[PDB]
């Protein structure tokens, strides 16, 4: 019984700092801290940001693990978002929200997990160049924009319930060799929101040692999206699935997947500028095999692959017959493909990350990124706070 004095007294500050630079993101940095038995609470408490090239985000963090005896958490977090959409490589908007997540997490067994939360969002959109896919959404919402006009204030309030499973049976955490991962993460909005839609994704990954050293390994993974609106009203463009880049299909620049922006004039206009869409699909396969000529002293800090990634995104609302003129953004057809090699590397300064793809099937508009490149590393400085 005692031991109840020690743990409710003890509480750890942690620091932590974090740099990074990735083809996707550009440059980017993380900055944190926290208490994690804050006033002898239970709760851990936290502050900490992130910087990109394309978005800035903070928050306050609330979080305990035993919010009851057997395990279920209980975990919040109050936020401010930046997105700047034309450095993500879409079609150019502004969008800075807001807002909070509460979020019950259950331990159902060792390999697997649920949560359920509630969510508030505030969304702040401007600087929309006006295109087709964009105001379409708009005008569901009841907004009619000028379309010569190069702005807008459009502002919505959200409040969601959100659900997850999480599936995780992977043998090890960097190099996994053996076994699944199945994550699903809906939403779905509730009445008093301005947007009215759900919006659901699967992600898997699958390991399969061919060897009984497990140094060959074919890994499978795929990635669903699926989102639209409930009365009449669309998914919220802010919502919107992409695809292509180092974490989805390689050899492929980030988001440049799917629909591309047709814009309004200031006699409208084709573009190369991806919108991304509302339903998404992507898939890979990749050969894992030792790495030559490094020994088996470096074996486990280095890993080597040839690839096939597959993707693709849809809008399916786009109006093709409307749009005759223009490329049928509703065909969830148009699927891109790419091959390459992809070296992973526990370096001394982090997570190391090399790919080489070439995409053998690309469509009017996709942009190339053959070369893709990620690494970053955390530092965790702690200190005692405690309660004696």
């Amino acid at each position: 019984g005692e031991n109840l004095y020690f743990q409710h007294m003890r509480n750890t500050g942690s620091f932590n700092f974090g740099i990074g630079y990735g083809t996707e993101s550009g440059v980017s940095f993380q900055a944190g801290v926290q208490q994690d038995n804050w006033l002898g609470t239970g709760y851990a408490v936290g502050i900490n940001g992130t910087k990109n090239d394309y978005q800035t985000y903070a928050e306050l963090s609330v979080t305990n693990p035993y919010f009851t005896v057997d395990g279920v958490s209980l975990g919040g977090r109050l936020f401010y978002n930046d997105f700047q959409a034309d450095d993500a490589d879409l079609s150019d908007y502004t969008n800075k929200s807001y807002g909070t997540d509460v979020t019950l997490g259950f331990p159902i067994n060792e390999y697997n997990s649920l949560r359920a939360g509630l969510g508030y969002v505030h969304n702040s959109l401007s600087n929309m160049q006006p295109q087709v896919a964009m105001w379409r959404y708009l005008y569901s919402m009841g907004e009619h924009p000028s379309t010569s006009d190069q702005d807008n204030s459009f502002k919505t309030d959200d409040f969601t319930f959100n659900y997850g499973w999480t599936y995780n049976k992977l043998d090890r955490g960097y190099f996994p060799t053996d076994g699944s991962r199945v994550n699903l993460t809906g939403k779905v909005t509730i009445p008093g929101s301005d947007n009215e839609y759900y919006k659901v994704t699967l992600d898997t990954a699958t390991y399969v040692p061919i060897d009984d050293d497990h140094k060959w390994v074919v890994l499978g993974r795929t990635r669903w999206g699926y989102g639209d609106g409930l009365g009449g009203k669309e998914m919220p463009f802010y919502e919107n699935f992409y695809a292509g880049g180092s974490s989805t299909v390689r050899g492929f620049q980030s988001n440049t997947i799917g629909p591309k922006a047709v814009y309004f004039p200031h006699d409208l206009s084709k573009s190369d500028d991806a919108v991304g869409g509302n339903a998404m699909a992507v898939a890979s396969l990749e050969f894992i095999t030792p790495t030559p000529f490094i020994s088996d002293k470096y074996a486990n800090s280095v890993r080597t692959s040839f690839f096939w990634d597959m993707g693709t995104v849809w809008d399916t609302n786009w109006d093709s017959s409307q749009y005759s003129g223009y490329p049928d953004y509703s065909d969830p057809s148009n699927i891109r493909m790419s091959a390459g090699i992809a070296l992973q590397w526990m370096s001394p300064l982090g997570p190391l990350v090399f790919s080489y793809a070439q995409p053998f099937k690309k469509y009017d508009g996709d942009k190339a990124e053959q070369f893709q490149f990620n690494i970053g590393k955390t530092w965790m400085e702690n200190v005692a706070l405690d309660f004696s």
